[PDB]
């Protein structure tokens, strides 16, 4: 017997004896099959159970409601349970969930996850068959999807459903019956990980909810539909071979739609099934902000540099919105925790002290929100650092030996995490936690980085990526991470499916036509255009995110190409997810070979070529059509989008891939708010125009403009609306001349200027030069003979010629404290470039650089000497002054050029931040008498060192290191150096050897030694090996063979101590650094990651000391013959440029009118370390 249940859409007619579906009825009288066979199959743990009628007890709730009692009993397999099931309808919906499930063999999981023991693991309705079609159906057919991250292979099947059709549990992310007028997917919440087409990783690319088998009926052969099993008590086991039961992720839930003609075109197929399936399908939580989400990029921080201070990164939201004309932003934050990216993993909750920690993180999220700038971080939980708190015995993963599963050596030695410990533990959610104290309900995702690629362990199945995206999106946030196949379940975008460089052809987004019909709309894990890949990376219709950066991540710093790429690619791809796939016909890149025989080919739409239609909830329509369908045909990358019947864009996108440049123009109305997404006021509907070759295009407006008169065009720069236009309409048209790939926006009349404030709590405004020549008159103040520019049409700086002062008043200052003010400043000039601070005129604190001698070797920041700050390069460093902000409340700081030279001086980026350093003492002339450093209140970086060239530019593998006892220190696992020797902070080299160059050293902006004057310098250090390391004094821009070099012997787990005496140089650009010599280290017969992890190719230096020292007095005489010695010596050699300089200048201490004994000695001194350099000179 059966029951009916009854929505206004359907009548269900549902067995009493089992939840099985007999028939679905729609009001029209169409009909659709359940099971129609007596199956009563319950699997728990891998055991079949056939359930007679005595097992199954059955209660009509109400017209759409019916309650299931499964007694499911297998004594000789341990299984005593009782199942409750519900089937629910609504509208042309079924569902079927498991409500509850009573074990009578067990009291449950006992405490700390312990294993349950005759656990209820896995369930599932073998061959249950919710929905059926049949060979004796008119159009029989079944499309599948599963996972293809391969361009050139298709994830989907399309195939009809006849006699032959032969499949047992074959399995598949998504399927779709149709038959007879009718079409239903399958949707179920299943974890199950089965067959896929292609996938570099696992981390949930594998995850099959659906499984087609199919049965005699009658005489023809029918196509069932059900769920994969679903997990419900797992027992898991950690790399340590402790076991544990973990509770499920959510009870089993599955559900059917059924569709008829949903897209109105005259046949019955998957896509009428698609359109009825998102009404129950699982939404990526957050997925519905993807479309505002037009400008993804990375700003990178790393090795305590402090490259992008997340005050700096809301500057950088500014410039972006103004550019974009306010469009959404995705920032991933790549370094946001501890020292920066690839430090402090897997601590969430420790965000970057250095970067202005979780106050400016959260003043940087809630005003960038403002801008439609939505901020997320880079977090790992497969490797970890010693350095990190949560670094334990227990996260530790240990390999079948028990040794250490290492990763990977950088800064520091990365070591897996036990994956299964981390979860069944309670220790990652509880370390997601401490990140959600932090952040609130302001940060907008994660982005998981390497999850899937076994570092963990060797499953990450669907059912741990889907606990892991759970804790994620529980504390509200929307979940991403890296590989381009992983995490098809939760994640809304994959960087290996948006950067489209990465990982080649094999490796990109999801390349299924069911997939992304489906799901365009809600995620950026497709394949974009990238046409060396081939296949669906040519011209793909959607189009695809194509994500580039600007702040430093790879080295990546062009933020004109940044810009222009969002318009070539991004722009188009963010206005088509406005929409959702309604039909897709002529698909080339599925044919009868690669296993899609039943995929539509409609002669009568668009000439037999590729068309996909899609539509808003307001039944606005866009088409987008392919040129042709050969590859071989110019018009293969021809696209054409229309929205309502007028075109909109059309041609030939640059090729994505960098390689060619096309010719698209496209005038798209972007209706929408850059927030949830909601349409503007009439009045504030605008368009973008872009001109691949530039040139002039006429089109028609949409229809709400066809009575206009005129329209306003700006021209869009980092200054943001500019050269207002004022077109004609004419009979609904309007023509546009546009420079080549010049963004332009358009409004239906005048239009104000996006307000920008910059520079938000920095405590000056415009601290990064990002308001164009203007901000040299509206927040800085110019005066002096000399010159002031805002110049570079990149990242923009402050640029200095001549006598020049540019100043600004300080604001928001906590009265009394202690502040550094830092700015980066590249001196061409002899003449000095100085910071002050002043207070009522008073000076409160100064510095200054003479020409700068260091290049910037720093590879992800903005002025590195990849970047051309002037000719070949760039010696932007920080200098720095310390001062107490002062009682009166008024404090004033300078940027200055002194000499009259025709050179220039570049400065950016002035950060003032709150800093307890107090280590420089000073002569009674402002000279420098002593510094000191612990390096515990680095406001970032090195200081006063800096790192020179050893790697290039680099994401260098010096930085601060952090103690963590015991695992930092000496003793750990084969650990034989101290990461840290004094406090909680040292500066760190990490396996620099054999370089045979200058690895960091200090620089006179930083420690200035005078000209004949003698200090004495001393540190700690730890050193792997004797004679690796060496320390080197130089004068000037270093070269190789004019330095100074003193081995240091080995100090492998117990600190030495050096110390030497400098002389100044008679230019004042005397310096001090370490250097990595030719000699290679001793391995004392370490092997494998011990070599590195052993510490014997690392340097550790901690308590500096520099200080002057008195040196014995000399008369005028003594100087004087000094000379005379020094003359006689090498006035007969010349078998020289520097000995006439040295000598020059000696003889000028000697002889001014007014010399004293300082001078003398001075004299003296420089001739003596004269002396020294000339015994070994070229
Ligand atoms: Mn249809
Ligand atoms: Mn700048
Ligand atoms: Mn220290
Ligand atoms: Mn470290």
């Amino acid at each position: 017997a059966s029951e009916t249940l009854k929505t206004k859409k359907m009548e269900v007619q549902i067995k009493k004896n089992f939840p099985s579906v007999l028939q679905y009825t729609m009001t029209d009288g169409k009909v659709m099959y359940g099971q129609s066979k007596d199956v009563r199959t319950v699997e728990i743990n891998g055991t079949n159970i056939e359930l007679g009628d005595d097992d199954v007890t059955f209660k009509k709730v109400s017209d759409t409601e019916a309650t299931y009692t499964l007694k499911v009993k297998d004594e000789a397999k341990k299984i005593d349970a009782v199942i409750t099931v519900q089937i629910t309808v609504k509208a042309n919906q079924l569902h079927l969930n498991v409500t509850k499930i009573k074990n009578n063999l067990s009291e449950g999981i006992p405490e700390g996850n312990g294993v349950e023991e005759n656990a209820i693991q896995t369930l599932s309705f073998p061959n249950q068959s919710l929905v059926s079609v049949r060979s004796s159906q008119e159009n029989a057919q079944f499309t599948g999807a599963r996972m293809s991250s391969n361009t050139q292979k298709p994830g989907d099947t399309n195939f009809a459903v006849t006699e032959d059709t032969n499949v047992t549990d074959s399995d598949y992310t998504y399927g779709f019956i149709s038959g007879a007028g009718l079409s239903a997917g399958l949707w179920s919440n299943s974890e199950h990980d089965g067959t896929y087409v292609a996938a570099p990783v696992r981390g949930g690319s594998q995850n099959t909810r659906v499984y087609a088998t199919t049965q005699q009926t009658g005489d023809a052969t029918s196509l069932g539909l059900a769920s994969a099993p679903w997990y419900y008590h797992r027992t898991v086991t950690d790399s340590k071979g402790k076991k544990y039961t973990v509770a499920e992720t959510a009870l089993p839930q599955m559900a059917v739609a059924i569709a008829g003609d949903e897209n109105e075109d005259g046949a019955v197929n998957w896509q009428d099934g698609a359109i009825a399936y998102r009404d129950i399908m699982n939404n990526p939580y957050k997925s519905e902000e993807v479309p505002e989400l037009v400008a993804w990029r990375i700003a990178m921080n790393f090795g305590s540099q402090a490259q992008n201070p997340f005050l700096t990164t809301l500057d950088n939201v500014k410039k972006v919105a103004l550019n974009t004309d306010g469009l959404g932003q995705s920032v991933l934050l790549k370094g946001y925790g501890n020292e920066g990216h690839d430090s402090g993993h897997p601590d969430y909750g420790d965000i970057g002290q250095r970067l202005g920690g979780a106050d400016d993180m959260n003043t940087m999220m809630e005003e960038g929100s403002k801008y439609g700038a939505r901020f997320g971080v880079h977090v790992n939980a497969s490797e970890m650092y010693p350095e990190a708190k949560a670094f334990s015995e227990d996260m530790v993963r240990r390999n079948s030996a028990g040794g250490l599963s290492y990763g990977w050596n950088w800064l520091d030695q990365g070591v897996g995490i036990d994956g299964i410990y981390d979860l069944a533990s309670g220790s990652r959610v509880s370390r997601f936690a401490d990140l959600s104290k932090e952040v609130g309900d302001n940060m907008d995702f994660i982005y998981l980085d390497v999850w899937g690629n076994l570092t963990s362990s060797g499953s990450e199945d669907s059912w741990e990526t889907r606990k892991m995206s759970k804790m994620i999106n529980d504390n509200g946030w929307r979940m991403t991470t890296e590989w381009g196949s992983g995490n098809e379940y939760d994640s809304t975008f994959q960087h290996w499916a948006a950067d489209l460089t990465y990982g080649g052809y094999t490796s990109k987004g999801e390349n299924s036509e069911v997939m992304r019909f489906l799901r365009n709309h809600q995620k950026d894990s497709w394949v974009g255009d990238y046409p060396q890949y081939g296949g669906a990376a040519n011209a793909p219709l959607l189009g695809g995110y194509n994500m580039k950066d600007f702040e430093g991540w790879q080295g990546r710093n062009d933020y004109a190409a940044y810009i222009k790429n969002l318009y070539t690619h991004d722009v188009s791809t963010k206005f088509i997810q406005h929409f959702k796939v309604t039909r897709w016909v002529n698909n080339p890149l599925l044919t009868a070979d690669n296993g899609n025989a039943a995929a539509v080919s409609d002669p009568n739409t668009n000439n037999g070529n590729e068309q996909i239609t899609l539509k808003d909830s307001n039944g606005n329509v866009v088409v987008v059509s392919r040129g042709s369908n050969d590859t071989s045909s110019a018009a293969y990358r021809q696209r054409t989008i229309t929205f309502n019947g007028v075109k909109v864009a059309s041609g030939v996108v640059s090729a994505g891939d960098g390689s060619a440049t096309g010719d698209e123009s496209y005038l798209l109305p972007w209706m929408w708010d850059s927030f949830t997404g909601k349409l503007v006021k009439d009045s504030e509907q605008k368009l973008y125009h872009w001109n691949t070759k530039g040139g002039t295009t006429t089109w028609t407006l949409p229809d709400s403009w066809k009575n206009l008169s005129s329209v306003k065009v700006y021209q869009l720069t980092d200054q943001g609306k500019t050269n207002e236009q004022t077109v004609a309409v004419s009979g609904g048209k309007v023509t546009l001349t546009a420079d080549a790939e010049t963004p332009y926006v358009v409004y239906k009349g005048e239009a104000k200027q996006i307000q920008v404030n910059w520079s938000e709590g920095m405590h000056v405004v415009d601290a990064g030069f990002n308001g164009g020549s203007n901000t040299l008159t509206d927040n800085w103040t110019v005066s002096g003979s000399g010159k002031a520019e805002v110049e570079g049409d990149n990242n923009a700086m402050l640029r200095l010629t001549g006598k020049v002062d540019v100043s600004q008043r300080l604001t928001d200052l906590k009265a009394g404290q202690k502040y550094a003010l830092y700015v980066g400043v590249d001196n061409r000039s002899t003449g000095d470039a100085s910071v002050t601070v002043t207070s009522g005129g008073k000076v409160l604190a100064t510095n200054s650089t003479g020409k700068s001698i260091a290049k910037n070797y720093i590879k992800a920041y903005g002025h590195n000497t990849n970047s051309n700050t002037e000719n070949g390069s760039s010696y932007f460093q920080n200098m720095y002054v310390f001062f107490t902000a002062p009682e009166n409340g008024d404090a004033t700081v300078t940027l200055s050029h002194k000499s009259t030279d025709g050179a220039h001086t570049y400065f950016d980026d002035v950060r003032i931040v709150e800093n307890q350093y107090s280590g420089i003492t000073y002569e009674k002339d402002g000279t420098l008498k002593s510094l000191t450093n612990g390096f515990e209140n680095n406001a970032q970086g090195i200081w006063p060192f800096v790192v020179s060239g050893s790697e290039g530019v680099e994401d260098n593998r010096i930085h601060l290191s952090e103690l963590h006892a015991p695992f930092t220190r000496a003793g750990w696992d084969v650990k034989k150096m101290d990461d840290v020797l004094d406090g909680t902070w040292s500066v760190k080299v990490n396996g620099l050897t054999q370089k045979g160059t200058l690895v960091y050293q200090t620089i006179p902006q930083n420690v200035k030694f005078e000209a004949g004057a003698k200090y004495k310098v001393s540190f700690d250090y730890q050193s792997g090996s004797d004679d690796i390391y060496a320390i080197a004094v130089g004068q000037g821009e270093y070269s190789a063979g004019s330095v100074k070099l003193t081995n240091l012997k080995k100090a492998l787990g117990e600190t030495g101590k050096a110390e030497f005496e400098l002389t100044g140089g008679v230019n004042g650009d005397s310096w001090f650094g370490i250097y990595s010599t030719a000699t290679a280290p001793d391995l004392q017969g370490s092997t494998g990651n011990a070599q590195d992890f052993g510490g014997y190719k690392d340097f550790v230096l901690d308590n500096l000391k520099i200080e002057r020292i008195e040196s014995q007095t000399r008369t005028k005489a003594e100087a004087q013959d000094k000379v005379k010695e020094i003359r006689g010596k090498y006035d007969s050699k010349r078998a020289w440029q520097q000995y006439q300089d040295t000598l020059v200048k000696a003889r000028v201490l000697i002889n001014k009118n007014g010399a004293t004994a300082e001078d003398f000695t001075k004299a003296y001194d420089i001739l003596v370390a004269l002396d020294e350099y000339m015994k070994t000179a070229p």
